[PDB]
């Protein structure tokens, strides 16, 4: 029994964690075979943030000023690029650490798991999810960036996120490992707006269901619903639109529970209108929508 | 900024989790050098649960009853012993994978990592509490005995907590590394009363203080309050008495928000008694207990 935020075991991704360094600016990088990956606003100094040139920059940049550092083993780089907004820092040892790896771009309600990093030394994992404004509330302190976010599907490691800037709003938003932000967002050290958050109204359901499997029984109404009628609730309550794909992802859980996904949007409904009257759901005196139909299958099952 | 519920990184442990079989019961033990560690209901059968005597059932037993295998290696179990409720496997092959480690017995109040295996194969990382009632609420599936709670303090891994058992109520029981549960638990298939659990009063105020840290400062009263005046509205509503040596170690919050201890219990009685009002504090409608001052200053600094 229980149900909490778990994040993927971190060993296969500690391994790989080095530090990086210019001029005053040290920050995170991942190392897999001979190339180091970091974010490129390393290079950047003060008034280089407002709007950097990042092509200019590079070019008068050299190796030299690319510390790169594992462990107390410092590492020698042997060339630079620039692939978007990430830094490709070839070296010529290769990570004997590097685990099977692949680079994924991650849509919008998708959760990963994030390790933590502070002067390449990794700090502490924790679980988030890409929200559909393309953010992710996240806990990064200064020198955080560089860190990486990654699921482990089989024995594959496979990166999604590499953190690169807080914006003014007290939200996180990064790249993948090929350097393309998710969302609008660019790496310059100007006001930018992040859209209205959603929530990922099929993981609320997938967590309904949790509770369901761990006793939390109390929100089931024995009323019933359809989709048209409870998207008009969810525009409503600002929630994610259902659809008959997300009705097919519920279904195992369905099967498990003898809920119908329904019935359980039935119930859902009710708790937007009504509210929880001070009861809780799995601890919780609030609706969770970081958890996906996988992840909840993962843990209770 | 951020502030999220985050766990050590897990990588020193996951090499030392080995599985652990005997008869129809596979469960995970974990590897120092040349002794393998679990809890010791692994050599009972069904008929045997709800009193065994440990004692007898294992002078029955040939290490070949002891099946440890780490990855897909066996490895050769060289003798037995019974530590309390803890089994120690000698072994030929020490583990290369050991990382310097001690056992310490944690008091109430104090968080731990734990990593979830099953199998002998990690399965995800979460913190958890232990609480005044010396449970822990966490997330363990069937098969997931032996599995550690620790710390990361310097270098050194700090294994408290070996997970046992699920009471009948839906909480967690273990014990510490040398198999002296936590609280008054046996290892016998019986209904066991948990006590009453307070709320631990010094990691609300530690989680109060990382809002403040973190932007939230609405609860903030611009009152004042005493010791013995708080303590008395505590007992109203089962939180753990406050010390001058609790305020002691919340002092270095206290120097980094300009906001003195009683000044902040001060805030606490007006949300026991008001409420929240359906507002929120990094993110929860609730009252977090889960967060040692330790832990606050860990991530918040
Ligand atoms: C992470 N290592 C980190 N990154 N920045 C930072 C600097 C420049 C840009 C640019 F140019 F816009 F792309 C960024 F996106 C991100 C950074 O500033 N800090 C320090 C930090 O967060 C901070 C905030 C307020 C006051 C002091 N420091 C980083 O740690
Ligand atoms: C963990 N590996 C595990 N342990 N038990 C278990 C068995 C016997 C005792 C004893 F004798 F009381 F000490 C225990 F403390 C713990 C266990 O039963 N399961 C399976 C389980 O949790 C379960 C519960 C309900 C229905 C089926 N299975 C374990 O996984």
């Amino acid at each position: 029994s229980g149900f909490r935020k778990m994040a993927f075991p971190s060993g296969k991704v500690e391994g790989c964690m080095v530090q990086v360094t210019c001029g005053t600016t040290t920050l995170n990088g991942l190392w897999l075979d001979d190339v180091v990956y970091c974010p490129r606003h390393v290079i950047c100094t003060s008034e280089d943030m407002l709007n950097p040139n990042y092509e200019d920059l590079l070019i008068r940049k050299s190796n030299h000023n690319f510390l790169v550092q594992a462990g107390n083993v410092q590492l020698r780089v042997i060339g630079h690029s620039m692939q978007n907004c990430v830094l490709k820092l070839k070296v010529d040892t290769a990570n004997p650490k590097t685990p099977k790896y692949k680079f994924v771009r991650i849509q919008p309600g998708q959760t990963f798991s994030v390790l933590a990093c502070y002067n390449g030394s990794p700090s502490g994992v924790y679980q988030c999810a890409m929200r559909h404004n393309f953010t992710i509330k996240g806990s990064f302190l200064n020198g955080s960036c560089g860190s990486v976010g990654f699921n482990i599907d089989y024995d594959c490691v496979s990166f999604c996120y590499m953190h690169h800037m807080e914006l003014p709003t007290g939200v996180h938003a990064g790249t993948d490992l090929e350097g393309n932000f998710y969302g609008p967002f660019v790496d310059r050290q100007t006001a930018q707006a992040a859209g209205t958050d959603t929530t990922i109204t099929v993981n609320v359901l997938a967590w309904l269901y949790a509770a369901v499997i761990n006793g939390d029984r109390w929100f089931l109404n024995r009323f019933t619903t359809t989709l048209n009628d409870f998207n008009l609730v969810a525009m409503k309550y600002n929630y994610e639109p259902l659809t008959q794909d997300h009705v097919d992802i519920l279904g195992p859980l369905s099967a498990q529970t003898g809920i119908a996904v329904l019935d359980m949007c039935a119930s859902l409904k009710e708790l937007l209108q009504n509210g929880m009257n001070g009861r809780t759901i799995l601890g919780s005196a609030l609706l969770e929508d970081e958890f996906t139909p996988f992840d909840v299958v993962r843990q209770c099952s």
